[PDB]
Formats: C-alpha cells, sequence, structure tokens
C-alpha cells in the first residue's frame, strides 16, 4: 500500500531513467507485442519525464488516439544489484500501461497520475537491459476522468438537425471525447526510477500524524507539548525500528526503540517539547527517521513531516486552532513544451508567484499533482486541497462498479501518496459531477458519493476533512454537497449566466448565499471567473477584457466580504491553460489571472493588493 | 583533457544530483564561506538545472549582481563508493564557481558553458553529504562573453551630455554590463552528477575520427569502404583495450585489441566495408566500444560516433565529397522559466520544428549547448556549427592575457567535448569581435585571431573548417575574416542601416558581395533578420510586421541565390529572445521566425516553403 518517494542513502540507492526515450505511435486498440521483444523501428526521440503531444511537430500528436510505445536501454553494476530487492517506479503514466522487461510483461496499470512500481529483481539481467512500455491515451464512460463514448466534447457547438453532419459524425477520425475542460495530455508525464531497498526486511511505509497539541502559542508559533504518532509498516522474510525526530537545524530532538509485531508493523507516540508548528506562511518541518535494527543499520528512510492540527468547527476551518481563510485558486500542470509534464523549474517559481500574489493555496484541479510539488509547499507554507481526477462524472458512472473500483482505486492511492504532507488540509473526491435534479437522481448520486466520503475519512490517518467541488446547479435539488465538511462550490455568475451583467449576477449570488446560510456549514469559493485576453481593453470592461476581469473579483468579492460563514476565495485559474479546441476556447481557457507564460493580467494586480490586506487567520 | 559524459554500465554508475536545493543571494563582490560548513539559514527552493533568474518573483533576480550559493545534501551506498574512483561533475555553472564538500573547498571554475569536474573520493563520507556551490554571474572586460567596466549595455542609449545624468549615473545600483544581445541568465545550467569508474585504472579519453572514404556511392548512402581512428587515453596506475564497432543494429562489424603503451593511450585504425555514411537529413551512428582488459571487462565506455569526412574545396563546402548547402539559423538556449537552463523536451520539440522548417543546421550562438542536444542532432541529421562565448570582444580584450587565456581555455574544452559528434562540421572561434579600422587595429585583431584559429585546427583530430562571425563592418579594412576556411557575415541590410528600403538593402547587399566574390571563398550567412511582433500586420509590411519580416527573406535570398559561392543561409533567430531591456527590445530580441513559444510567424511559413524546395546536396 506504501508508495514512498525513492531515496538514496547507505542502505538505499536510486537510479533514474529521466532522459530522452526511443518513441513510436501505435494503433488505436492495439500496438505490436514484438516491440517490447528488440528495438523500436525507425524511433523517434521523445523526453522523459513529458507529454508527447506536444514535442513533435512534424506529427499532429495532440489529435491521436489510442497507443503509444516507449522504450529505451540501462545498464548497472552488478556490485549494485547484488543481495538487492529491484524497485522500477512509474511516478505517472497517462492514462493506461503496460511494461516490459527485457521482454517479459511486468504488468498493467490504470490511473493516469498515481504511481505504480514493480518488482524487477529476477527480470533484470548483466549488460543493457530493454524497458519497453506502451502507452494508452483513450478515455471514455468508464474512465477518470471521464469520456464520451459518442457526442461531443464539452461545451461542444453542434448541429445535429442537420442529415449532413450526422452522417459525416459518423465517419469522422476517432477522438478522445472528454467531459472536461483541459487538454487530455498523455505519455511518461513524470519521472521513472529504478531503485534498491534490502531484501531480507525493509521500510515499506510510513504514516505521521498530529495527534494533539497542548498549550498552543498565540501567534500558533509554538505548542509547550505535541503529541505525534507513527506507524511504520515492513516488507520482506525480537526486531525493532529506530525512531529518531529530527528539527529543522538535523538535531535529534527526541528518538525512542519500536517493536516490530506482526503485515511488520511498528507504532506508537512520541511527546515533543515546545514543538515549532508549521503554518501558512510560516512552515516548519521535521524529519522522522526511521532505521531497521540487526551499531549497524539495516534499512532506514528520511520522512518529512509538519506538526499542524485541521479540524472544521461549526463554520469555521481551524488549523493548529485558528479560525483559516483559504486565498486562492485552483491550478493545472500546464506550461507549453511539456504539457502535463512535471517541471520543478515551474513548480519552483509558481511558488514564488503565490507568495507574489499574497495567495495562501490552491487545489489540485482535477488531478493528484507530481509528488516534488508537495514537498515544495510542504516548506513554503502553501496549503493544498488534494482532488482525485473523477471529472467529468454522472448518472451513467454511478451504475458502473468498474468507475465505482477506480474511484475508489483513486481515492486510497492519492491519500496513500499524500498523507504525511502537512500542506494538505482537505480531500476533494469529485469536480462537478452530477448532482442535481429530480425524482431518484438526486438521491442516486448521494448513494454513490457517501461511501466514498467514507473511504477518505477512513483512509486517513489524520482525518482531514473532505469535500467535494459542486457545479454551479440547482442547489435546492442537489442533496449530497451540503454533507461534506467543507462546502466547496463552483460559480460563474455573470460569465455563463446573465453575461456580462455584474449587478444581476451580485443579486444571483446573494440569493444563492442566503440558501448557504441557512444551511450552517463552511462555505467557499473552489472556482470562480472570466476568460480575459491580455491586451484587450476598455473604459467600461466588456467580457474576455482585462477590466471586466478585474471588475468580476471585485464585485463578487466585496459580497462574500459580507459572510462570516465565507471561508475562501479559491478563483479560476492561477493561469491559462491549454484545452480540446472550440467555438469558447481561445488557445484554451483564458481564466487565468496570469497568462500561460506566468504574466499578470490587471486582475492579478488587484487580487495581489486585496489579499496583501487579509491575514491567513483570523480574517472572519 | 577528457570529458566523456557520465556512463552507466557494468563497471561505471552515475548518480544525478539534480532537484530541488537551497539557495540564498550574496553580495556583490563576496559570500559567506562558512555556509559550506552547515546547513543555509532561511533558504529558498531553486530547482537544479535551470537559471535562477526567472524562478523567483518576489525578488528581482534579473537584477541580482555577484554572487548566489546553492546547497544540498545526499547519501549514497558504502558498498557502491567502496574502492571506486569518485567524480563529481557540473556540466554548467554560470559564470564561475566555487564548490564545496563538507566543508572542503574542492577548487573553482570560470566559463559559464563548459563542464568541469572534481575527484572528491577522498572528501566524501558515508551519511549525508553536504554540497555548497558558490556562483558568480558578474560579467566583465576580461570576462567571455565580454561585458562593460562602465557605460551601456548593447545597444544602450544614454544622453551624457546632461550633467544630470552623468552625476546619478556614478551613484546607480551596481548591474551586469553586457556587451551582448542575450540576457545574462545564470546557475547551474545544466545538470551536476556523481559518477563512478574504477580506481586503479579507466578510460579518460575517446577520440574517432573519420581519416578516408574509398569510393563513395552516388547517393552518399555507403562507401566502399571507410577507415576510422580511435585515440583512447587512460588513467590511473603489455595491458590491451578491445575496441568493437557495432552497427546501428548493435551487430559487431570490425573489432580490434590495440595495446596500450605509456599518458597511457592506444590509437590505430580500423577498415570496414560497406560503411553506412552519415548525412544530413539521412544520420547514421556506430557505436566504438572500448573496453579495458585485465574473459573479465575492467573498464568500459560507449562511444557514438558516425562516419562522414568534411572539406573545403575552393567556394565548395563538401560533405563526403557533395556540394553542401546550409540551410537555418542561430539558435539560443532559450525559454520562458529555464532561461538558459537545459530542457530536453525543448530540444526534442525544436529538433522536430527544424524538420518541420526544412533546414538542415543551426549554430550555437553564442556558447556551446548542453550536450544531449549534439546527441540529439546526431541522431536526427542535423549539421551544427559549434560556437565559444567569446562574444562582445575588441581591442581592449586582445591586449588582455587572463582573456586570451580563457578564450583558449574554451576552445579546447568545446573541441574536447564535442570532437566525437558528426553532427559537427566547422568551429566559430567567435562572435562579431571588433576586426576593422584604421592604423595597426586591423593588424592587432588577426594577430589576435590566428593563433586561435591554428590552435582550433590543432585541437580537432577531425581536422574540420574553422570560422569566425563577422559583424556588419567595413569589410575593406577588415583583414582577418577572408582568412578563415569558410567566411560567416552577419548582416542586417534594410533593418539597422537603409531601414525599411528593400530595394537599397539588395543594392548595397549585391555590393558587399561583388567584393566577397573576388576573396574566392566559400561565403555564407550566419545572421540575418528582422524583429517581429507576431500579430502586427500591413498591406505594405513595415518594420516590425510580420508581412516585412516575409518580404525581408524573400528580397534577400533572391539576390543569395545569383551566387554560386554563397553556400548557406542561417537567418536570426530561430525564436524570439530574452535580453537586457532597452529602446530596441520589445520583451527580448523578436528576430526570431518563430514566437519564444515556438509558433511559426507568417516568415516561417515562407521559409518552410523554400527550404523544401532546397536539397541538402547540389543546389549549387
Ligand atoms: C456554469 C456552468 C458550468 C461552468 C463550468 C466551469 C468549468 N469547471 C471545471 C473547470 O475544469 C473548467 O475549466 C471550468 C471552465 O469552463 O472554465
Ligand atoms: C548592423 C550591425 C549590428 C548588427 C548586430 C546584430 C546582432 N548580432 C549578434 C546577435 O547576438 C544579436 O542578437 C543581433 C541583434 O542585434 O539582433
Amino acid at each position: 500500500n506504501g508508495m514512498l518517494y525513492p531515496q538514496s542513502n547507505d542502505s538505499r540507492i536510486v537510479f533514474p531513467l529521466d532522459g530522452v526515450w526511443d518513441f513510436r505511435t501505435a494503433g488505436e486498440d492495439s500496438y505490436p507485442a514484438e516491440w517490447a521483444d528488440a528495438p523500436l523501428p525507425e524511433p523517434l526521440p521523445m523526453a522523459v519525464p513529458g507529454s508527447y503531444n506536444d514535442q513533435n511537430d512534424e506529427l499532429n500528436l495532440r489529435a491521436h488516439y489510442g497507443w503509444v510505445v516507449y522504450q529505451r536501454s540501462f545498464a548497472v553494476p552488478s556490485r549494485l544489484v547484488a543481495g538487492q530487492r529491484m524497485i522500477l517506479r512509474f511516478d505517472a503514466a497517462t492514462h493506461a500501461a503496460d511494461v516490459y522487461l527485457n521482454g517479459q510483461l511486468l504488468g498493467s496499470h490504470f490511473g493516469g497520475f498515481l504511481p505504480f512500481e514493480f518488482d524487477v529483481t529476477s527480470a533484470l539481467h548483466a549488460g543493457e537491459n530493454l524497458l519497453t512500455v506502451a502507452v494508452d491515451n483513450r478515455i471514455g464512460s468508464s474512465t477518470l476522468p471521464v469520456g464520451n463514448d459518442a457526442g461531443t466534447a464539452f461545451m461542444g457547438s453542434d448541429n445535429a438537425n442537420v442529415p449532413a453532419v450526422a452522417e459525416a459524425k459518423k465517419h469522422a477520425r476517432r477522438q478522445n471525447l472528454p467531459n472536461f475542460d483541459f487538454f487530455n495530455f498523455a505519455g511518461l508525464n513524470r519521472h521513472v526510477e529504478l531503485y534498491t531497498t534490502p531484501a531480507d526486511a525493509y521500510i515499506a511505509d510510513i504514516a505521521i500524524t498530529t495527534e494533539r497539541l497542548d498549550h498552543i502559542a498565540g501567534d500558533a508559533c509554538t505548542a509547550a507539548n505535541a503529541l505525534i504518532a507513527y506507524d511504520v509498516t515492513f516488507g520482506g522474510d525480537g526486531r525493532q525500528v529506530r525512531i529518531s525526530i529530527l528539527d529543522g537545524e538535523g538535531t535529534v530532538v527526541a528518538g525512542v526503540t519500536a517493536d516490530i509485531e506482526r503485515t511488520a508493523k511498528a507504532s506508537g507516540e512520541i511527546a515533543i517539547r515546545d514543538a515549532k508548528l508549521w503554518n501558512p506562511g510560516a512552515a516548519y518541518l521535521y524529519t522522522a527517521v526511521a532505521e531497521l535494527l540487526p551499531s549497524r543499520i539495516i534499512d532506514a528512510y528520511r520522512q518529512t513531516f509538519g506538526i499542524r492540527t485541521v479540524e472544521v468547527s461549526g463554520t469555521t476551518f481551524l488549523i493548529n486552532g485558528k479560525p483559516f481563510y483559504f486565498k486562492g485558486f485552483g491550478k493545472h500542470e500546464d506550461s507549453y513544451f511539456h504539457g502535463r509534464g512535471t517541471d520543478d523549474v515551474l513548480n519552483v517559481k509558481d511558488v514564488s508567484l503565490i507568495h507574489w500574489l499574497h495567495a495562501n493555496s490552491f487545489r489540485t484541479s482535477h488531478y493528484p499533482y507530481a509528488e516534488s510539488m508537495y514537498d515544495l509547499c510542504d516548506r513554503e507554507g502553501i496549503v493544498i486541497i488534494d482532488e482525485v481526477p473523477a471529472v467529468g462524472m454522472s448518472w451513467l458512472q454511478y451504475a458502473n462498479p468498474l468507475v465505482a473500483e477506480r474511484h475508489r482505486e483513486a481515492i486510497r492511492g492519492m491519500i496513500a501518496r499524500d498523507k504525511n504532507h502537512p500542506c494538505i488540509v482537505m480531500w476533494s473526491i469529485a469536480n462537478e459531477p452530477g448532482l442535481d435534479g429530480d425524482g431518484e437522481r438526486p438521491r442516486q448520486a448521494y448513494d454513490y458519493f457517501r461511501p466514498l466520503y467514507e473511504l477518505a475519512h477512513a483512509s486517513d490517518p489524520q482525518n482531514r476533512p473532505v469535500t467535494l467541488v459542486c457545479c454551479q446547479n440547482d442547489y435546492t435539488t442537489d442533496i449530497t454537497e451540503r454533507t461534506m465538511d467543507v462546502v466547496c462550490i463552483n460559480r460563474y455568475y455573470g460569465w455563463y449566466n446573465l453575461s456580462g451583467d455584474l449587478d444581476a449576477a451580485c443579486h444571483a449570488l446573494n440569493i444563492e448565499l442566503d440558501f448557504w446560510e441557512n444551511i450552517g456549514k463552511p462555505v467557499m469559493f473552489t472556482e470562480y471567473g472570466a476568460d480575459t485576453i491580455e491586451g484587450i481593453h476598455g473604459t467600461h470592461g466588456e467580457m474576455f477584457s482585462e477590466e471586466f476581469q478585474r471588475d468580476y473579483y471585485a464585485r463578487i468579492n466585496a459580497e462574500i466580504d459580507k459572510r462570516p460563514w465565507f471561508i475562501g476565495e479559491q478563483l479560476w485559474n492561477f493561469a491559462d491553460f491549454a484545452t480540446f479546441q472550440g467555438i469558447i476556447r481561445v488557445e484554451g481557457n483564458r481564466k487565468g489571472i496570469l497568462t500561460r507564460d506566468r504574466q499578470p493580467k490587471m486582475a492579478a494586480h488587484w487580487l495581489r493588493e486585496r489579499w496583501a490586506g487579509i491575514p491567513d487567520y483570523g480574517y472572519k
């Protein structure tokens, strides 16, 4: 279950397989299996980690449907592999993959945004090894994210009443038809690596939790005493594990020796005096060092953690007992050449932009991000809402057992990967599923999501609040959203409805706010905004102008400032990003307050000035 | 002398040190040395590899002058380090660096675009190692690239006659003053890695040359026989090395065992029947495998190479005996977030754009590029002119011994690194130095550059032609350029002079062409173009419009097509790129035929159509 990021130390080594691989496109529903047996014929170059779609302008890889095949060779010294457990890890392959090593099928995986690995100890040999990876980009009615098995893409224009259109449609080239508003970037989007552990016994998983804080300082910089718990899982085979707690300076401030009891497991609690707490805008990280004992050490792992509590109380969101207010946006892993490919330079920059904006948070819309970004936010004091790729869902999916299982696969997987990050304060189990309507549809939606709500709570040792991001719907017939720990709403009053009329938009908003006032749950925006082309200006700003985008946030935020139970504003979006082409997408989605190149539109400056005057704690 | 790229095989392992490091700014001319002794205080994150300048929007790192300090920790299993020679390699640190390991100064390096390494075998220890790297971005009268010690930036504006301006200047914040037109991106721009070799004896360098081709086929796909030479250098300490030549399928097609004689060296020749030649647009690569013999193998290195000849004959540039014509551009390593940071995704994409454009070549303006790009061009059949960072030079530099030595270091270093790449057909020893004028100035320039021309020839075992890229000058008083193997000229008739008048530009051009016609050397463009803002249009295109850029190349190329001795068109630039700010730089240099995001302007489409109709061989 544990999927600790591969680590190098005295017991373990990591061998990265990133770089420029060989690459071929294949078929709509197949690929040549014999390609795993020998070097790819006439291969293209393809850098990895990265989406393949924008790495070859001779081809139209954005239009590709079906399989592609990656391949490379590598060689490692025999003295490294001797007596070690050898693991091949894929941080992400989007969306599905078959993996071959030296002609042997290692296995397969579905889920484009969570890591998977294989024990390759017996599959490796000396000299050059041949690694072949087939990647499938197809989406449909049983995938997460959800595709349409027929019809149009989201927000799609159609003239079905024309006979000629209906006929041409039946013979059109097959394409992925997303039920979501971001381009279907595919391939080896994140790192690939080989790593080693000891074979006889090894650390397989670690969970650290903040159980209780005693006497938190007025500024919440410290607690007189903090009780943390550990749970270490072992694989392999009077054994013990040593656990050392390191402060920010590397000074061991606590240490205990725990018994391993059989799924070998060691667990217990540790008290930390005058513990330094993790807060938004004021991060502090400790290291839990686990060392498996035989002065020699058998195995070791260093796990970063932060000491903080998260608790919903009434209409407040408490971090270290203080009333928090979210300032931020939904993001995307999206950039030009890389597509959805992970880029830590850009991740480092984006975190700096978040500070520049005086935001304090974001949501991983609409999929778990690369692991390195969570590490980055841990040390930079940025709060995260962590979200599974359950986007584009409706009643057709709720009746499908395969979807329910893939959805459970996403939640346990996300939480298994991300549980130790202090920056994560809440889980999101879906973005904009169908929740409303008449007859049995509301109850059907409820019955699908409630056990996923329970699963998220049961899976997280820290027991963080769980939410579901609600689309702009009939909130009076939706019976699911109001049962979440925090009500997270996506609203586009004045853009997709009452278009351009900000008075009417605010009037409509206030009517729904009057509704949520009575539900008595904490409420925040997770999306709102307006497409904006930088350089379009007006004295009286109309839709798509920079001025209108500024006016939009100015009018809307003035209304939510009047509601004490409204605990956060996360807009849409951080930056412009790529989408499937269509009549409402001007080179993608232009609702970013920054351009795709991370340059600030007028609204960004206005939001920066606003957020500078709003404290992380005690605003409401 | 040798700088083989680190390789993993049964005798060798590479441990990458890339990732998110710790980072602090320091002083204009110092940094706290005690930072090497302990973790950096309050560090920022900084991705490696990448320029640091665009990775933090809270700071103005583009305006930073002086030192910065990088730091990270790392640990490797003791059993892997055991008995091995341990090498720490920096692919590039721009511009100068002091490197510390565990508080010990390892040494320093000047030169921002070439790799350097340290033997750290004795500095390493078990557990966490602390790696601290100080990087100096400062440029001046003694650096390559050349900076100004006072005054303005390249094409910088001033009103020196105003007393108020003169005074304020003396109190202005100190800044790097480049004598070049690209932004001074700095930091750990390329990869950092630790690698191992055998300690007792190891391969230190490998050089492969194509000595002679016998009976080349009409299409130059093959030669009846190819005579290649190898030269292997060893370090450490009747010993022998086995050399196997692998074809594109991995089949050993030739093999010899050579004796090692002590400066341990093995050298000889190998005849290959029906050898497959490397050509532009039709690459073929062999592998030279060298194995140090004790059936066991001591050490091994696999060196890719290609079999082709390059010869300047009269006014022709012969590759495998056929008259080649350059189609291409000067490039830059430049992109939005990475700066000058290497990005293999972008390199793969750019290589595809070159094919899309039907170009066949480019120049590494104005510095050696990342090693991976040459590997990429080796397999994709793109020809390269390789250039050292000798840009911004004038008479003030020719009299400076430190500059002369740094210039020699770069020339020997570039060639030592890049000698084995078949894609490289020519060396460039400077871009736009001062060469013309009255008095002793022309002779002084000649006396400075002539021994560098000789050095490039002496350093290169393949003995490729050598050039110097000449600025738009008084070609009648210039006595240096005409002595190069190929005349490479940068001309901006109709842009920087005779502005907008294309009839007059072509008239002036033809006049300089009449001059070069008599010199009787082969001549090519290495720069020509016009700043162009995408989206600016006109029915009668004026400067900065997409139409003017198209008209510009159409009129100019029509004139050079009339000259049989004119053997190439490399324009400026491949893509828009970042510069120091100024009144002629609209968000950088806009002479790209592509935008900075790699999108094609009107001129790119026109050039694509023209180049599609121009063959690699026999156009002239
Ligand atoms: C009001 C009707 C529904 C609005 C839908 C708004 C959409 N939500 C989910 C995001 O992934 C989309 O990018 C966003 C949008 O189109 O910008
Ligand atoms: C006509 C004399 C001046 C020509 C100077 C042209 C310059 N050459 C070298 C390149 O690095 C510059 O970017 C280019 C330019 O400014 O775009």
